[PDB]
Formats: structure tokens, C-alpha cells, sequence
């Protein structure tokens, strides 16, 4: 059961998403971009992603691992870097700060999960 629990990441990710939604820096990234308020968005971005979509995908049980969730979160930030490439932009700075916060906190979730996997595979 509790040591090396291969399902513990789910609640840990739910908690991290709660922290992210609290952050003022997540405001531009909470919901899908409105494709009529920004009609050139899809000209630039192939695969839109936002934190409400990540949170619903997790709730629906559609991530097989925390690495899958992490891929979608990283897409939020890589899409922002493509759409708002200027380091002058306060939106660029927001994305950088929130990315760094996410990467700090996801680190232990991933390493713990992979350790659990290695242990169960070995035994
Ligand atoms: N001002 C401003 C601005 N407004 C957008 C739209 C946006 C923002 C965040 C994520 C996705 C899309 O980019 C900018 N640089």
C-alpha cells in the first residue's frame, strides 16, 4: 500500500493544480484561448492547451502517468513562448515564473512515481 503507491501521483497533481490556479501568474493560462478574440491564435499554435483542460483530463482519468500530465503542462508554456516570444512582454515573464514554479513542484512527483515503478518491476 502506501510506500511506492503507483496511484499517489494523482492526488499530488490535483494539489499542484490547485496551487497553480491560486497563482496570479496563471490567469492567462486557466482557460482555452478564445479563437475569435484572438483569430490568429490557430495560425500560430497547432495544439492549444490550458490548465482547466489539464485539470479535467486528470479528473476524467485520462492521464496514464504524471509524465503525461507534465507533457500537457509543458505544452501550455511552449505555446506561450511561440505566441508571445518577446522577453519584453509581461506575459512572457508570467509564463517563465509559473513554468519554474511548476517544474520545481512536479520534480518530486515524477521521481517518486518512477521510483515506485522501478520497485514494482524489480519485485
Ligand atoms: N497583452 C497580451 C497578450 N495576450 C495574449 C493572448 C494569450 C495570452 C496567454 C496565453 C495565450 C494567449 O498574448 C499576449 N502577449
Amino acid at each position: 500500500s502506501m510506500s511506492y503507491d503507483i496511484q499517489a501521483w494523482k492526488k499530488q497533481c490535483e494539489e499542484l493544480l490547485n496551487l497553480i490556479f491560486q497563482c496570479e501568474d496563471s490567469e492567462p493560462f486557466r482557460q482555452p484561448v478564445d479563437l475569435l478574440e484572438y483569430p490568429d491564435y490557430r495560425d500560430i499554435i497547432d495544439t492549444p492547451m490550458d490548465f482547466a483542460t489539464v485539470r479535467e483530463t486528470l479528473e476524467a482519468g485520462n492521464y496514464e502517468s504524471p509524465m503525461e500530465l507534465c507533457k500537457d503542462v509543458r505544452l501550455i508554456f511552449s505555446n506561450s513562448k511561440a505566441y508571445t516570444p518577446s522577453k519584453r512582454s509581461r506575459i512572457y515573464s508570467m509564463s517563465l515564473r509559473l513554468s519554474a514554479f511548476f517544474e520545481e513542484h512536479i520534480s518530486s512527483v515524477l521521481s517518486d512515481y518512477k521510483s515506485a515503478l522501478r520497485f514494482h518491476k524489480r519485485n
